[PDB]
């Protein structure tokens, strides 16, 4: 692990990758691994990584990163502030409510249509965010390391091909 932090991308309105790449990349960005640079540069072998399309790709990654970060940070901070004793009222396995929330905030339910795996990540991530602010771990630099670790440790690798579900077998060929 190396502290790779670029305070950029948020205002990097670059284009060269198609809107298919935005959908595909973000879906692949969903809860892979804290070393996102590995996931990024390895899984986008085809992408050449010109500064323009790189700032674009990382803008997508920083859009989802910043929004999801601020989302869970908001929910946990609100939970501690109000004294909410149950995370299960906000961003846990919470059918209808959390579906409506992540839909209205991000996109029209096309984010896998959130299977139980994403409710499980939501469960564990918000549980650890809550745990962080309540125990006073949030003011410690390592809290985010810890979050990204626990949700990476579930699925470090994307097991889902978007082209066609039963097409990943076809990637294994000689």
């Amino acid at each position: 692990m190396g502290h790779h932090h670029h305070h950029h991308s948020h205002m990097a309105m670059q284009e060269g990758l198609s809107p298919n790449h935005l959908k595909k990349a973000k879906l692949m960005f969903f809860y892979t691994r804290y070393p996102s640079s590995n996931m990024l540069k390895t899984y986008f072998s085809d992408v050449k990584f010109n500064r323009c399309i790189t700032s674009q790709l990382i803008k997508w990654f920083s859009n989802f990163r910043e929004f999801y970060y601020i989302q869970m940070e908001k929910y946990a901070r609100q939970a501690i502030n109000d004294g909410v004793t149950s995370t299960e009222e906000l961003s846990i396995t919470r059918d209808c409510e959390l579906y409506r929330a992540l839909n209205m905030h991000y996109n029209k339910a096309n984010d896998f249509e959130v299977p139980e795996r994403f409710l499980e990540v939501a469960q564990i991530t918000l549980r650890e965010f809550f745990n962080a602010i309540i125990a006073g771990k949030d003011v410690d630099p390592s809290w985010k390391k810890a979050i990204y670790k626990v949700i990476c440790k579930l699925d470090s690798e994307v097991p889902e091909i978007f082209k066609s579900p039963n097409c990943l077998q076809e990637l294994l060929h000689e």
